[PDB]
DNA sequence: CCCCCCCCCCC
């Protein structure tokens, strides 16, 4: 049947989990916890100082990308299904092994470095290790867009089915 | 060699 765990620290609500309840806590246990939507008000705060994590959905997994080295890498859109998503660079082994996830899915992220940009293009994290990214399992409440797009492809937007079927470009 | 690696959709 259905198996849905209504997460107090992501404050998502995730089904097919990849663990349990009490193996959250001790993945969460002695790391500063900062949700995903407080991030881009949180900088300079001293909040990512130390160890810290956060939690958010797979919205759009981008276009492949090539690092000035010659290594290929990924940007992520990540979010909690609320019209507030950040940017996720995964790089090296952590592009490597988790490349392939499905949008949809609720990942942790363990001690990203942070850069913000107040000139428009705001909050954004890197990681490239491959304990830095833990999939919990899939956001209950994720859905696509079911309006289209001007060209009649269908809108890749992601959304709260909970809430609504359409993005805020269609309405 | 490793670390490093860094953004123009959907209105
Ligand atoms: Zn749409």
């Amino acid at each position: 049947s259905t198996e849905i765990l209504v997460d107090k620290y992501s404050g998502l609500r995730i089904k097919h989990l990849t663990l349990s309840p009490l193996e959250i806590s001790n993945r969460f246990a002695d790391i500063r916890f900062v949700r995903i939507t407080a991030l881009k008000n949180s900088v300079g705060s001293d909040r990512f100082s130390g160890c810290w994590a956060t939690a958010g959905v797979l919205l759009d997994k981008g276009v492949q990308r090539v690092s000035a080295k010659g290594s290929s890498y990924s940007i992520w859109k990540m979010g909690a299904l609320d019209e507030t998503d950040v940017s996720l660079f995964l790089f090296g082994d952590a592009h490597v092994h988790y490349s392939g996830a499905a949008v949809g899915s609720v990942f942790a992220v363990f001690n990203g470095n942070v850069r913000m940009d107040n000139g428009g293009k705001g909050f954004s994290m890197s990681v490239a290790s491959v304990g830095q990214m833990l999939k919990m399992g899939v956001a209950s409440d994720f859905g696509l867009c079911k309006g289209k797009r001007k060209d009649g492809v269908a809108c890749t937007m992601a959304i709260n089915k909970s809430k609504g079927s359409y993005c805020k470009f269609h309405s």
